[PDB]
């Protein structure tokens, strides 16, 4: 009599376009068989009690019912969607539900597709990496279950579905308050394999470690204002890098897209001086672009000042789906607001050159270009003036005659920053100087 992880359960949607792998575990040496959608894959277990085959690549579809076999008796589950099958993680703001975002009450009231899913990981640690969860089941998006749907995965599994047609499901595998080291393995960190979700690899090895071996079409992450200290934000980048890398290497895939939330607005707390642990922590968030496969969602315009937790995940999700359609789905569209690229300093003006990722620079609220501030050699930053010209913008001040840097939006709330794109995506802050 065999038994199923319980990642393959009623309900669950399955990667489609690549290998099915079917695993579980019965008496040693039992001989198994497994079916789907007419097709049937025999293997024997080892002495352990382990069994795994893989079954063809699958187009979307269903629902089907997957069928394991043994001599004690059969396993049937039933409603098996296959479709793209996502990860999301990190902390708060993607574990925030539906119902708590801004339309929650209307978006679950609306929220009536079978085809879009959600597994819920449990919150849950280990000291040692792990190959079974400890919980969860799949549940369709209905207004009796969305309610408790990442808010963030399901409009950006509501988005997909418009665009790709076929079913989504969502592994929700979230802890507020976390550390990214939390969510590291141990090699990752330099490790041999207190609040837990902030301690290195205890979320990783119970929360992430057992759902390698279901494959999913990239993973969706928001997490970093627990890293966005003026000890870690900088190093995030390197570790974020690390994490990315590590993930994709473990799932034999270089380039799993992987695409983040680059941090809201709020008023941290920590920016003083020159400096500013928030605006490094998104810096640290958009050097990771140059990993291959990778988006960002630049959101400094929808934050609350005065939460850390702001409501309007709606235009999250829309942002991570543009993103998501450019880097899985191979569609060209604009996904991203204009991105620094190259900067000169003469005369007393410095002129940013732009890649404008297929639209315009403009204004949000049409007037003047607010957010930037330039430093001369002393280091010290002005407010300064800035006008679009195409790909560029000049910025120059009254007060420092020979600029050698520029900051766009370098503070932990840079609510004011205004450059958008005729879609109206927000530019990313940015700095020129290595300061
Ligand atoms: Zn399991
Ligand atoms: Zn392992
Ligand atoms: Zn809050
Ligand atoms: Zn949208
Ligand atoms: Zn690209
Ligand atoms: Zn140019
Ligand atoms: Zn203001």
């Amino acid at each position: 009599v065999p038994t199923l992880p319980l990642l393959l359960a009623d309900g669950a949607v399955l990667q489609r376009d690549q290998p099915m792998p079917v695993w579980g575990w019965s008496s040693p040496n039992a001989a198994i068989a497994v079916s789907f959608d007419g097709k049937r894959a025999t293997v024997k277990a080892d002495a352990t009690g382990q069994w795994k085959v893989r079954l063809p690549a699958h187009a979307a579809g269903g629902p089907y019912v997957l069928r394991v076999q043994g001599d004690g008796g059969e396993l049937q589950v039933r409603d098996v969607l296959v479709g793209d099958v996502w990860l999301a993680g990190g902390q708060s703001n993607m574990e925030w539900p539906l119902a708590q975002a801004s339309d929650g009450p209307q978006a679950v009231a609306a929220a009536n597709d079978a085809q879009l899913r959600q597994f819920k990981v449990p919150k849950s640690w280990s000291v040692q990496p792990q190959a079974r969860l400890t919980g969860g089941e799949w549940k369709a998006a209905t207004p009796a279950n969305a309610g408790e749907f990442t808010a963030v995965g399901y409009f950006f599994a509501k988005e997909l579905r418009a665009s790709t047609g076929v079913p989504i499901g969502i592994v929700n595998s979230t802890w507020g308050g976390s550390a990214i080291e939390a969510w590291m393995d141990a090699a990752s960190l330099g490790l041999n394999a207190d609040n837990k979700n902030q301690l290195p690899t205890l979320l990783y090895n119970q929360m992430i470690h057992p759902l390698q071996p279901f494959p999913v079409k990239g993973v969706i992450w928001y997490q970093g204002e627990t890293n966005a200290t003026d000890t870690g934000a900088v190093k995030y980048r390197e570790q974020f890098a690390a994490m990315i890398r590590q993930w994709r290497a473990e799932r034999g895939d270089k380039t799993l897209p992987f695409l983040w939330v680059q941090l809201a607005n709020f008023k941290a707390g920590g920016d003083k001086g020159e400096l500013s642990p928030w605006a490094l922590l998104r810096e640290s968030q958009s050097k990771t672009l140059a990993l291959p496969a990778t988006g960002q969602a630049v959101i400094i315009d929808i934050g609350n000042p005065t939460d850390i937790h702001p409501t309007n995940k709606r235009d999250v999700g829309h942002r991570l789906a543009l993103a998501a359609r450019h880097v899985a789905y191979g569609e060209t569209l604009v996904y991203s607001a204009p991105v620094f690229k190259r900067a000169s300093f003469d005369g007393g003006k410095a002129v940013l050159g732009f890649d404008l990722q297929g639209s315009a620079l403009q204004v949000r609220g049409g007037g003047a270009v607010q957010g930037f501030r330039i430093a001369g050699a002393d280091q010290r930053f002005h407010p300064a003036t800035a006008q679009i010209d195409g790909d560029r913008v000049i910025v120059r001040s009254d007060a420092v005659a020979a600029p050698v840097a520029v900051r766009y939006g370098w503070s932990e709330n840079p609510d004011d920053a205004n450059l958008i794109n005729r879609d109206a995506l927000p530019v990313s802050p940015f700095r020129t100087d290595t300061w």
